């Protein structure tokens, strides 16, 4: 019976990326062919069958997107239609029912309006993290798709991921670990993929690597992605007489096993249609990694994680000399995404879904 | 929702379905310890909307059976094997786990409390026991949960074969894997089963009730079925009356395979009880057509005789009718059940008796 955090007392500057109990979440339940009307729920728990399919047989997928208080005082969700469609794709891959795009967008507006006082104010660099979830809740023993599903959407304010500037990190390649089967569910944002990566995480954390890069499980010769973020590389950077970048190539792996990052898609669209440079979505052999001039990971919580080095066995590929250093194009991407998200750069590609609050 | 009245259950008509009994047993882990076991009558619990099990998949389970035996006692079949595998599955997903003794304490408690749901001797039914460990701490970052819950629930299930073994047709899923080469295929974890459902629906649409996987790494070696191990029987030799006196039990070896306790039981029966040959090794798919019998094995079925295996356009036929069944397969089925129900002496002390 725990109480909501008082929004008027939240020190936004101390926020990191943690669970925080806001006023409400929204809920809908599927049975007999239809979702029930969306409802606000104040208590951050629900009653689940001890036999729920989500707990025994893994029918559980989720999403992640951000809502922002913009420079002119409005509220916008960043590309939520992309999340609604990926949620449907994750559900389908696990034989789960899913809310339609419109039900998803209705849930978002409903939950954002009821928790509007939890959106970190403009100037904090914070945001409202949105976590949609679909889980099989029917009680069953045989291994089969559940007959009942629940769609939840919860929110929590998070602080600026980079309080005080972009920082680069060291990555390790997991040679004795896979994150996805070649013909598996690596492209679905499903619960099981994350627990299946925890053992590799602890091995990498014990060696002081905050991020783990995976190669393709089939041959272990091509870059796949990090455990919770896509991989990209930058090369062929060319500049004019003023030092301005006038050309470069953004490279990112292509594979049915890779989670299709919406931030990655955003970066590709910025590289080619906003800045007018080259984008390559193709197989990235690991031997090519040493030819990249910049390397990064991409995902909603970080936008980008600049990669200072990649370690595989005893071979080290060094991109940046210090964690203070970050790739120039990588930083440009970060600032351009954030400029659009917060309303400072005009939203040329209509990525911002404004919510009337 | 109310518990099913045990005096109204038609034991012989039961299949393998969820049924609400009197109670389950629960313990929660926090701050370094599991809480004292408690019986809970209501078959739901309050779970955080941000629970690690729901978002990041820290959820593993077990399955074993409890039997009312011929002399009136109650026994669980090899429950220490389940306790040790539960710990192994938990370790693989960086989850806390109950100790063997806590698991056995939980088992005796839930079995005694639900004794009226154990199908009586003569029914061929049993009490299926479903242990479960789940991450229950609320968290946003991907990391092992700080809180876990241990549940053990039960349901009566009927005789899987009411009226003799029945064989089935299997299909090899060439465009689907069940486990990565360096993944969690050897852990009995929730995510493995949802990840198999798409392949399952494709096979059912073609009228195949069981799906066989080859190794994800090369697709040339037998791995296992989606929820049961594979074995083959060959080199069958008989005495002058046709009694089987020699054979070879072959089952695939791989770090991706869930180590089936029923498979382990069959290997121990073949070698230590009957004195025949057991080979735990890789089985290239080209060898499958040389098996005289083929089977799937797991707790719910004991064995499923495999009548045929279809891969692409190639069909391997083992049995001509769903009525016809391989003799070694049937012997193994009857010997396991004979031990489970107390009719065959429990030479290897596999039966864990529970005071009820
Ligand atoms: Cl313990
Ligand atoms: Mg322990």
């Amino acid at each position: 019976g725990s109480m909501a955090v008082d929004p008027s007392t939240i020190d936004w500057s101390a926020l990191k990326f943690s669970w925080l109990q806001t006023r409400s979440h929204v809920r809908s339940v599927w049975r007999n062919g239809e979702w029930s009307p969306l409802e606000l729920v104040n208590e951050p728990t629900f009653n689940i069958s001890i036999a729920a399919s989500a707990l025994h047989y893994g029918q559980a997928v989720f999403e992640g997107l951000k809502v922002f208080r913009t420079v002119d005082g409005r509220v916008a969700a960043f590309r939520p239609v992309e999340n609604a469609r990926r949620l449907i794709s994750s559900c389908d891959g696990l034989c789960m029912e899913s809310p339609s795009e419109q039900l998803f967008l209705n849930a978002l507006a409903m939950v954002v309006r009821d928790n509007v006082d939890y959106i970190p104010p403009y100037g904090t660099g914070g945001s409202l993290y949105v976590r949609p979830l679909v889980i099989g809740t029917g009680a069953q023993l045989g291994v089969a798709p559940s007959s009942e599903y629940m769609f939840l959407m919860m929110v929590a304010p998070v602080g600026p991921y980079y309080r005080g500037g972009l920082k680069s990190v060291n990555a390790i390649v997991m040679d004795e670990f896979d994150r996805a089967a070649p013909y598996g569910v690596g492209s679905k944002k499903c619960a099981g993929n994350y627990a299946a990566s925890l053992k590799a995480q602890s091995v990498a954390l014990k060696k002081s690597f905050p991020i783990q890069l995976y190669l393709d499980a089939a041959t272990h010769t091509f870059v796949e992605e990090f455990s919770t973020s896509n991989f990209f590389g930058i090369k062929d950077i060319q500049r004019d007489g003023a030092g301005k970048i006038v050309s470069c190539t953004y490279v990112t792996p292509k594979s049915p096993s890779i989670l299709p990052s919406i931030t990655n898609k955003t970066l590709r669209e910025l590289i080619s249609q906003y800045f007018g440079w080259k984008v390559d979505v193709r197989e990235v052999p690991f031997t090519e990694v040493k030819t990249f001039q910049e390397c990064g990971a991409t995902g909603t919580a970080v936008v980008v994680t600049p990669i200072a080095s990649i370690t595989r066995g005893s071979t080290v590929i060094d991109f940046l000399q210090s964690d203070d250093q970050v790739g120039e194009v990588t930083k440009l991407l970060y600032e351009t995404v954030q400029g659009i998200q917060y309303g400072v750069i005009p939203d040329r590609f209509n990525w911002n879904h404004y919510i009337d609050v």
